[PDB]
């Protein structure tokens, strides 16, 4: 259902023929409607043309609100909300199996580990950074 929502999207405004590029790296639109435009050239939409159609359309998306508003009670409920839970096993498996050892976390170890599905680093990395500030909404208290 959410590649389904991909294609469509992107027929509804006759750029379908990306659907790979973003499918195949496992972006969905929740996904989709953070991404820089840096993220878009490396998935592979190059020409600024279609670039810039997509860029609108990004900022033209609204979708309700994904991220967890507060930090979950472990791995598994996290990954689960955000729907990446078959890395639960890699992450643990490479010492990633609490929150707090995420919250640190990179690109780079991603690709480490065999994360590599740029959407889906994207997803994780965003979901990240939502703990790295709900953190910090701490420290400003205590
Ligand atoms: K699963």
């Amino acid at each position: 259902k959410s590649s389904e929502a991909v294609s469509q999207w992107l027929t509804a405004f006759q750029l379908q023929l990306y659907a790979p590029n973003f499918i195949s790296a496992g972006y969905d639109l929740p996904t989709i409607s953070r991404m820089t435009p840096e993220d878009l050239t490396a998935i592979g939409v190059t020409k600024p043309g279609h670039r810039k159609k997509i860029a609108a359309e990004i900022s033209g998306l609204s979708i309700p609100d994904w991220l967890p508003e507060h930090k979950p009670a472990n791995l598994a409920v996290w990954l689960s909300m955000i729907g990446l839970a078959q890395y639960y096993k890699v992450l643990v498996d490479n010492g990633y199996e609490n929150i707090d050892f995420i919250t640190d976390i990179t690109w780079e170890d991603l690709q480490e580990i065999g994360i590599t599905k740029l959407g889906h680093q994207k997803k994780l990395m965003l979901a990240v950074r939502k703990l790295a500030e709900l953190q910090k909404a701490e420290y400003a208290k205590y």
